[PDB]
């Protein structure tokens, strides 16, 4: 799985442990091992959500299966307290796309997981 | 809905009041409300868009619903519009890739859509 | 079709010509001609792969069709070897989620592609 977070907080403000943090909240709640967990952090940016500057994020998380209507709930509750907490992102300015990808449409180590 | 432009023009070629602009006539284009549109522009790039370095974006609109055929035309006139007149990036130096969101793959507010 | 790199491997270590390298490699490799191609880098990026901040990627291939399952491996072989060849990434610690396009969904030129 990969965990994508863009927002405009400053790099000063993530915290350090803060991608390790990700990874292993990511491997217990998608019940993949950590080594297949990919994470990626883009403070600084220019963005707005609803017309707003204020603090917000802009994230996806792609996996290859463990996305649905349930687990998805689960993630966003996961996920915005963890930015709301490590962040200080308001749940409420944060977007979170799911991706459910083929195996067939991830490429890894010169093949394809299919 | 939330878009994002990725493009090579550098930070001081954005001008002031850029992402309002796109916030508000993405309003009015996709007929959601304001408060919904999220918007990230992420300028000083390094890409090229058909081996060339000229002026150039990537870009991606993300909504659920009100993605299709006519609307996609009609986002494209608007959104390479204001690239070629704010950035002024030539429309045949754009790709926009838009996506129909299913509610129940987008987190906010800790929980979905769906 | 549009290929994006994300990495944590510095500026200064992406050599001169990746870009164009990788704009003629990806047109043979699709059979589309190198004008419609667009790439993107983007170094010194804050990312873990698997826990770890050795050299790693996540990237994208999005293209209106020539995606699917013995086409991405070709892909995932050449765009691995290339990353392991100019940005010294070890091919397993790199993803890359390939989309295929409706033409309707890909805005360029003020309209799309259908």
């Amino acid at each position: 799985p990969a965990f994508i977070v863009n927002t405009n907080v400053p790099r000063a403000s993530v915290p350090d442990g803060f991608l390790s943090e990700l990874t292993q909240q990511l491997a217990q709640a998608t019940g993949k091992p950590p080594q297949y967990i990919a994470v990626h952090v883009v403070p600084d940016q220019l963005m707005a959500f609803g017309g707003s500057s204020e603090p917000c994020a802009l994230c996806s998380l792609h996996s290859i299966g463990k996305i649905g209507g349930a687990q998805n709930r689960s993630y966003s509750k996961l996920l915005c307290g963890l930015l709301a907490e490590r962040l200080r992102i308001s749940p409420d300015r944060v977007y979170i796309n799911y991706y459910d990808m083929n195996a067939a449409n991830v490429g890894w180590n010169n093949s394809t997981f299919a």
